[PDB]
């Protein structure tokens, strides 16, 4: 065990919906600097996510320590910096001045007490992080309850902006994006090509493919009446003769379509992708005039 080979475990970016409570353990997923902190009876080292020394840049993080001095543990988390919601925050965080607070949320525990728990499962290892934050004054944000989604919308509840699920048997692994931990976001983003629009009420999304467009569905959430009249009049140059979709579109999206040429790239912010290659929840971030259809890839 040694705690400069120490690098953190990593997330694999994915669904929680459908995921088991039995299975899976639900964090909430906070913006910040993700930390490698050792606390060995009462003296402090810290480590970030990519190996620095980053001792001298958190004094604050010296009180921690001396609260843990019973004890010598290796912890993983994120130092975070609150808005004034109480979520944690990047610009926050980025704006830091020398007397703003900084909090250390813990979420692993690597070693305690002589005792090494890379090769313990999380369950395990959980159990001991939440014996330390009942004892000494660590904070360890708890756990979501529910199966995957009702655990997506508590995260939500808090203002969160997602939820790390992570395997409660699996062990922890330094350095490696694991398919054991999977993250994902309530809200995401996706580039998109425009297709046409619908009757003005939407907006036809695609994602280029094999023999044309795949589509994914339409978009007419993040914008009013007088935006979408703006929209016909801005589109009308590019009516086509040719379908942009490699396939026949669904009989309810054809109803009242006007093609246009797959000439225009948009960013949509939307909630997961369906099965059948959809964006649910689509909501308009603006066309995207200086990017190429051709390199618009589903994300
Ligand atoms: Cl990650
Ligand atoms: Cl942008
Ligand atoms: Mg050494
Ligand atoms: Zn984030
Ligand atoms: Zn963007």
């Amino acid at each position: 065990f040694e705690f400069d080979n120490l690098a953190p475990m990593l997330a694999t970016h994915g669904t929680v919906a459908g995921l088991k409570a039995s299975q899976w353990a639900f964090e909430g997923k906070w913006d910040g600097y993700r930390l490698l902190v050792e606390a060995d009876h009462g003296a402090v080292r810290l480590r970030s996510r990519s190996g620095r020394d980053v001792t001298a840049e958190y004094p604050q993080l010296r009180a921690l320590a001396e609260d843990l001095a019973d004890h010598h543990v290796v912890l993983d988390g994120e130092a975070v910096v609150l808005d004034s919601s109480g979520v944690p925050s990047f610009s926050q965080m980025q704006n830091r001045g020398r007397d703003t607070r900084v909090e250390f949320w813990a979420f692993d525990l690597l070693y305690l007490d002589g005792r090494a728990l890379l090769g313990t499962r999380y369950q395990d290892r959980r159990k001991l992080l939440e014996t330390l934050a009942n004892a000494t004054s660590l904070t360890v944000p708890e756990l979501l309850p529910g199966d995957g989604a009702q655990a997506f919308a508590c995260s939500r509840k808090h203002g969160w902006e997602g939820v790390i699920a992570k395997r409660r048997d699996s062990r922890y692994q330094p350095g490696r994006r694991c398919a054991s931990w999977v993250k994902d976001k309530h809200w995401n983003t996706q580039e998109v090509v425009i297709g046409g629009w619908r009757a003005v009420g939407s907006l036809l999304m695609g994602i280029p493919g094999p023999g044309g467009l795949q589509f994914a569905g339409r978009v007419g959430t993040g914008l009013s009446e007088r935006e979408l009249a703006n929209l016909k009049e801005m589109l009308a140059p590019l009516h086509t003769d040719e379908s942009p979709f490699d396939v026949p579109l669904p009989a309810r999206d054809a109803k009242g379509i006007t093609y246009v040429k797959p000439a225009l790239v948009a960013e949509v912010r939307y909630s997961e992708w369906t099965p059948e290659g959809r964006l649910r929840q689509s909501s308009w971030r603006g066309l995207r005039p200086d990017k190429k259809p051709s390199e618009v890839v589903r994300e």
